[PDB]
């Protein structure tokens, strides 16, 4: 059907000016845009984001970071997005990601490895209910009948 | 110097898929990018936003035009914004625009020219205050240095 | 050797506005241009085409399908063009292409999956013969020297 | 009105491996293709197309050059398409043509100054069935009210 | 002719990851690249290279940023390559030059307007001179017949 | 860590006008540039290059090769320079190249597969000892923190 994914470029991926090649990709791809705000994540938020892992030794150093520079939230639709967008996303380890991937090409350390992506549709609603309460944007492409049917 | 510029993309932007190509191209410029939101308009606010043609012929078919799907409202900052923010944009007129320019470049029509840009640093601060009444996210820049000075 | 393979852009590809990106994509792989023609598909050609399965259910649906919009027919000649080619298309399920493929990069349904590529080097043979009864357009580009040996 | 135009990729331009630049850029800038063709062109026909220069002496020139190489002739359909063809082409002598333009960005003598389109509406349309007597294809763009009215 | 300009990308050129930009714009273009290096400017060598502003106010400030970063050196040939180098770049002030221009589409002030080009073949033939007494790289382009004659 | 790689654009990448666009690969990934220079080979030179197949039969032509065209020469680092950069341009025969690697998307034959890259670390600094006797050129991106760590 119609699935949702939450798609976040990292404070690296902004401060290196590939906000537009991110949404550029996921644009052509035929996926649609659904949620999109530029941001300062609070630390509050911020654990609220990485509470799956606020057990984790890792968990202070992810909020820390995340914290250190504003990130643009995404919400995309379609076909195969959680799935897809964690393909087109590639490996964690931009050295271990396949070429053609957004982290193959635009990065090299895990830690500072641009972009995010929900790892499953209910991952994803989740994310979407954390980000985007407000709701998302309605609107549908008059391309439509010819990227899907 | 630390002036701004509210830069749309107007709905026919959104439709042919061009946010990230245009964003790209702010960014590429060494511009830096403060607001940034994917929303649908309310007939009200267009109405305000519209405001200093409220007297104009084609003023209702503007605030139609405006809701009939949802746009990227957002705000850069840097040196000339403005004045180079429109000069990239191109001539309201597409035909007119000067080849290298966005609207020569994308549009056809002036009620289809893909984008809007602010036309004086005084209007950009009372449509940045129109659509960012909650303020713009902050950040500085590692590239600032080889940007400025 | 020299082996020419039928690439198609079908309607989707057209209304998607990707003729040029896909041309572009073989001009630089170093593939050289045979024949090219913009045209509206007829049912009795549609039906010769697709013949090769008008047993198969369904047959009716591509018939119908390649002529509800007009298509890019063309010609590619090059070292392993036939196979390179479906390579560079991709698998036909889009959520199954690997990235850097067409179908990986610019589709989402089977059903929109934006192009044909022969997929042997006889069928590729017959298909050049079918679509392009007319022959191709004889040339020796400047670089070969640098693309072969 | 929705005028045509003529528009022609030289040999030199085939040569260069520019078929795929130069028709993004009309895709993107929102023009309808109406008709599009890889050829090779004879004398004969070499001469009806410059026949109003049969009477100058760079005239055997041109004919020669036409020659040489296949070209890719098409025909572009949108507002101004004609008049912009000719903004967005460039000078006939790379050297004057304006930044943006194509001739700017990929030629460098007017021998082989890559394209060339029709100069006004009247010769357009004679262009246009002189090269294509066989008729254009037709088709909508679901595009269209994105792109006009 | 066989002209020659000294092409250089300065320190935020190169800090602001444009040197494949740049060199493509060139060699889009059809010029032909006879000498490139990565390199770091000696204070000695910048006093000459500004040699003919020594006796200016500003030629320290000249001199110590030319120090401050590696820069890529470069010497371009083509017909009119000197003026048109100019043209490409842009006018001195990011903010006056061209939209299509790499000043205009990359820098945003003086201090820091990405590039230098000699400014006129008497110029481009000391510059030359200057930065490559080792001579220059040897070679026939297999275009030239389809971008001159 | 900040290991090197020898990165050569052959021959046949500086005829095709891929210097750029290969360059704006590494830079857009996050590699530093640390050198760089247009050259000519020359053949006692290319013998020791290619010294680790002197034995082997298409050693001669192999030499030969990329002593007939002016080459770039460049050095690059970053963590897993060496296995990225090889991933990145891919098996160096064309037809079993992956999809979104340099050679999946330039070239076609094996003699013609224009790049070169380091296979291994040891091998990397036997190639910049060779090509780069005279060192490489220092500098720090101001992007480093947003890179690494």
């Amino acid at each position: 059907r119609m699935e949702q994914s939450f798609i976040m470029i990292k404070p690296d991926g902004v401060q290196r000016g590939l906000i537009g090649d991110i949404i550029s990709r996921f644009e052509k791809k035929g996926f649609y845009l659904r949620g999109m705000k530029f941001m300062n994540v609070e630390r509050s938020f911020a654990q609220q984001h990485y509470a799956d892992l606020s057990d984790k030794p890792f968990f202070p150093g992810l909020v820390e970071y995340i914290i250190s520079g504003p990130v643009v939230a995404m919400v995309w639709e379609g076909k195969d997005v959680v799935a897809t967008g964690r393909r087109i996303i590639g490996a964690t380890r931009p050295w271990e990601a396949a070429p053609g991937t957004i982290r193959a090409d635009y990065a090299v350390e895990v830690g500072r490895n641009v972009i995010h992506g929900s790892d499953s549709v209910d991952n994803g609603k989740k994310e979407i209910a954390l980000w985007f309460p407000e709701g998302l944007a309605e609107w549908r492409s008059n391309l439509h009948p010819w990227i899907y049917e």
